[PDB]
């Protein structure tokens, strides 16, 4: 996958015009949305060939799909009906529940991102310890493509070590959260950023900030 | 604890509108309580709960299994309970802020958190399982009135009303299609939902009727 910038941008505004606008006002930056329920659950999910029609950037679905094997294909379908080109996917529901979008996702030709590790304190309680398993489970079910947290940057690197190289690896958490942009890259192929540039007062200015500090990446 | 007419929650997984409300209709005079998950809201939008609140007079649980950081879980709850959801389903693996998180909307905003301490699909073993005590006792510390539990798993059921003790309200998904037996189930849960079972039958309100039929004494 190539994204523009190294630089994806998440928008999780809940109101389609300030969605819209704010995206616009940066789309010179990237070429590559999450979009996430604020957005679809506030505007619906007609929302994503809105997108792709006014700004012809890629999709990636960030709907945390943590459901029973059966309901995840159900999700996964509906969501790539929409037009997400990607769906971001729980590990901690067990291999079968990843296997079922990975089916759908296959056959509807899309992506399925496995989400090993979140970045937010809770992830200590219960997901960074089963975290490098369920990166492995990743690599034995064929995953390419995973999520790991800024936030923490020697978990991301251990997340690198174990997908190796040449899978594709995007981390949210840089900005709002204290993740740095370079630092973030230098074990992740691109960073999320949502707030630090959706609620700037000025996010194009945002944005080319974020962009200037890694421009030698 | 919400009244659960007949003890019984219908999973209304259909992805289409006029079916969804089809069946939902058949089987109004079994059921009150409809569980609504992403399958058909993410199909219908979220307004398929608006219309089913104006043509029966169900409570709708949204079964969005809430799993992602505070403030993307704040978001995701707000957005529900706007849209007339009575209650949503949170995760409880990632922590105890991302629980607090939908607690805290849910307070603000009069809805209930019903948290989902483990689930009852094979893959649920790899790590759900060996966390599921750790995730209800969680649950009953930071004042978790609602808990969403497997059928398919008796022992693990069994546990998890324990913990939570006898007030608490606990519903449990996985009877009928994953093999769950309604009886059995209603020892430990206060309620029990079913998908597929009634509405892939031929007859929806057979289906429901025969099931109620079997739990009569409970
Ligand atoms: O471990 C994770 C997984 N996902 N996200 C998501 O990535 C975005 C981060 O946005 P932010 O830059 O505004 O913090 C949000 O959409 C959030 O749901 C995290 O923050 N951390
Ligand atoms: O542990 C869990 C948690 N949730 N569900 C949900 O409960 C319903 C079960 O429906 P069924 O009767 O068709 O199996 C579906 O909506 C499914 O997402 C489970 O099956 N198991």
């Amino acid at each position: 996958m190539d994204v523009m910038n190294r630089l994806i941008l998440a928008m999780d505004l809940m109101n389609r015009d300030d969605a819209l606008r704010v995206t616009g006002e940066v789309r010179e930056y990237i070429d590559t949305v999450k979009i996430g329920y604020p957005l679809v659950l506030s505007e619906g999910m007609d929302i994503i060939a809105e997108f792709r029609k006014r700004f012809g950037c890629r999709i990636i679905a960030d709907f945390k799909v943590a459901d029973i094997p059966e309901t995840n294909e159900k999700i996964c379908r509906a969501t790539f009906k929409a037009g997400a080109d990607a769906i971001i996917v729980h590990g901690f529901p067990g291999a079968d529940s990843v296997r079922a979008c990975l089916n759908v996702a296959e056959e509807m030709g899309r992506e399925v991102f496995l989400l090993t590790e979140m970045g937010h304190p809770g992830a200590e309680m219960f997901i960074q310890g089963a975290a490098d398993e369920i990166a492995r489970m990743g690599v034995d079910l064929g995953v390419k493509n995973y999520v790991g947290p800024s936030t923490r940057p020697e978990r991301l690197s251990r997340l690198r070590e174990i997908i190796g190289q040449d899978s594709f690896l995007i981390s949210p958490g840089v900005g709002a959260q204290g993740g740095d942009p370079g630092e973030t890259l230098r074990f992740a192929d691109a960073i999320i950023v949502g707030r630090s540039i959706y609620l700037a007062d000025n996010p194009a200015a945002a944005a080319a900030g974020i962009i200037e500090s890694i421009k030698d990446l």
